[PDB]
């Protein structure tokens, strides 16, 4: 049922010159993996990104962005580093927290992956609010136009638009996957730490682009909560689905990011209990209707173990919610647990629904396609 994408203490990567990366797992393996992101192409190719936390599960550690590629439906995986940290600080240099998009960008099928980058900061990003933006921070974007075989840096204006805004200390993608709108626009959900003088520490929003090079921020902000979030497109709205301690939150914007209001079909529908957790939210067509599929943890121990990572369906018309599958019905590792990413496509007449998720320091994959008739009914 499950394949292992990245095995904790079981992978060996090489650096840009071809020398092994000696981590702290047994045998000099990478110690721990976190924060999976999955994007599936029109060829059926699955690409899974994750933090390769070579030494420890801590966010403040030495991390590269690994990529695993499967062309056999998730049975086997070719693994490499997609994004290397800057190798300034052997304890702290890091590229982390991926969000991916698969899109047709002016005709060219592209996988985008966006990650935050730090070097010398020894604390989490909320501790750095004095500058607009933090000098240790960056937000980097890589692309593949060869079906996930090679990734190259994209030169963007993302750092510039954050500086121009003047009230953002640091920004990340929302974690998991972004989207391409029906009209072609590329949209990354984002999370941001505001400068100190702003009363709200965290906000959610999005960045958008036509070409993947020049990006824009909307003028408005959504309340931050636990800030990790995903966006779906539903009629003339963009709708988010945000981490929060307890009940997850969901807002809609009808003016392309100027204002946000609660979205009743998803707001407060799933309980992740203490601390909250990242969750993945996507749409699945059913005739000319849509259903939202969502994954996050039931968290039966009400703590950082984030047990029982589960798939839900949200009826976007009636607001009903139901549990479809508790696909990881296990207590997680409190060093870092609970995260997931869904991926749906219809390629020709073949519909696929896949998930990746955190499993005791490893990243696992499941093919959840057998659940599609149940999800699609929920309209
Ligand atoms: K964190």
């Amino acid at each position: 049922e499950k394949s292992v994408v990245f095995k904790a203490e079981g992978e060996h990567f090489t650096d840009q010159k071809g020398n092994t990366i000696v981590g702290s797992g047994s045998g000099g393996t990478t110690k721990y993996f976190r924060i999976p992101a999955m994007c599936t192409t029109s060829k059926g190719t699955i690409v899974v990104f994750a933090d390769a936390r070579h030494n420890t599960a801590s966010d403040q550690s030495f991390i590269d962005t690994a990529a695993a590629r499967s062309t056999d439906g998730g049975k086997t995986w070719n693994k490499k580093i997609a994004i290397y940290n800057d190798r300034v600080n052997s304890k702290l240099s890091r590229v982390m927290d991926p969000t991916c998009i698969v899109a047709n960008i002016q005709g060219r099928e592209t996988i985008l992956v966006m990650v935050g980058k730090w070097n010398n900061n020894d604390k989490t990003w909320g501790a750095y609010r004095d500058k607009a933006p933090d000098t240790d921070w960056d937000l980097v974007l890589y692309k593949s136009t060869d079906d996930g075989v090679t990734f190259s840096k994209v030169e963007t204006n993302i750092h510039d638009i954050v500086t121009k805004n003047g009230t953002i200390s640091a920004m990340l993608g929302g974690v998991g996957s972004g989207l391409q709108l029906n009209d072609g626009k590329l949209v990354f959900p984002v999370q941001m730490v505001r400068t100190k003088n702003i009363t709200t520490v965290l906000n959610t929003s999005f960045i958008y682009s036509t070409d993947g090079i020049t990006w824009s921020l909307p003028s408005g902000y959504c309340e931050g909560f636990g800030s990790e979030n995903n966006i779906i497109e539903f009629n003339a709205s963009l709708v988010n689905n945000i981490r929060n301690s307890g009940l997850r939150r969901s807002f809609e914007t009808k003016d392309f990011g100027k204002t946000w209001t609660e979205f009743p079909p998803m707001d407060k529908k799933v309980d992740n209990r203490n601390h909250g957790v990242q969750g993945s939210t996507i749409t699945i067509p059913s005739g000319n209707k849509l259903v939202a599929a969502h994954s996050s943890a039931q968290n039966k121990n009400n703590d950082y173990t984030r047990s029982d990572i589960s798939l839900y369906a949200h009826n976007l018309y009636s607001g009903e919610v139901k549990l479809i599958d508790d696909f990881y019905p296990k207590v997680g590792n409190a060093s870092g647990a609970g995260y997931s990413c869904l991926s749906y496509r219809k390629n020709v007449d073949k519909e696929t629904l896949y998930v990746v998720y955190e499993a005791n320091g490893s990243i696992e994959f499941q093919d959840l396609s057998r659940h599609l008739p149940v999800i699609k009914s929920y309209n």
